[PDB]
């Protein structure tokens, strides 16, 4: 509508409401970051509270810190659940036939962010998406230095797959999508969006300009949008819009 009180009412409904879908994704993320945290969180405490005997010879890991990483990967239908040792070995929990937890010498523990960086931090850390060696499927891992009485045991690792989070993203209202750290689109609700040669740059050159959050006008084959973006840990949160809705 002409009139300028109008198109304001429409400019104002319509960023609450982008604001509102965009903070939906936003959420999204931050609730399987923390779900997935807290996990670890868990599992760090039940290994730590075996008694040191339990935990200093390869047979009582594997007997003993074994059944307990199957129990946890099951209940959370995780990928792969394991914990690595300073000797090299990974004591692995893995998708696919019962067999029980196997001691591996083959993984290269050393050479992973996942097992250096959970030395370097007193947190979980989170690593970006990457090609799992094992069952070779696309996983979020969540490390965690794992101490007793100070000592390190080693570390636990907990693999998901980052197809969790794409669907969970996907399945958001609104016209939101997900950038990860190298400003590469990782999720989205309509899977167009996910063709490597769509050209993001509009957006994202937006959001640098205004900030998180802050909703902008950009152009698309000189048709004017309406959007926003926010960063949600390493990721770009972004949703958009046609202008249709305050320019007709
Ligand atoms: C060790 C394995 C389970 C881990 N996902 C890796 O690729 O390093």
């Amino acid at each position: 509508g002409i009139d300028p009180f109008t198109k304001t009412s429409l400019y104002e409904s319509t960023l609450k409401n982008q604001t509102d879908l965009l903070k939906v994704t936003q959420s999204t993320v931050e609730d399987f970051r923390s779900t997935n945290q807290s996990f670890t969180r868990a599992l760090e405490k039940d290994i730590a509270n075996l008694p040191y005997q339990s935990l200093i010879t390869e047979e009582n890991i594997i007997n003993n810190v074994g059944p307990i990483l199957k129990y946890y990967r099951h209940s959370i239908n995780a990928l792969n659940v394991y914990l690595g040792l300073n000797n090299g070995k990974v004591l692995l929990s893995q998708k696919s036939d019962a067999k029980m937890p196997e001691l591996r010498d083959d993984l290269d523990i050393k050479t992973k962010d996942w097992y250096q960086e959970a030395l370097k931090t007193n947190d979980i850390f989170v690593t970006p998406a990457y090609l799992d060696t094992v069952l070779k499927q696309y996983v979020i891992t969540y490390s965690k230095a794992i101490y007793k009485d100070g000592k390190i045991i080693g570390v636990l690792g907990v693999d998901i797959p980052s197809e969790d989070l794409q669907n969970l993203v996907a399945k958001t209202p609104g016209n939101t999508f997900l950038f990860d750290q190298k400003n590469k689109i990782f999720a989205a609700t309509n899977k167009e969006l996910l063709n490597p040669s769509i050209d993001h740059s509009p957006v994202l050159n937006a959001y640098k300009l205004n900030g998180d959050n802050n909703f902008f006008s950009y152009k698309l084959n000189n048709e004017e949008r309406l959007g926003a973006c926010t960063k949600v840990f390493a990721y770009t949160a972004c949703i958009t819009e046609s202008a249709d809705i305050i320019n007709k």
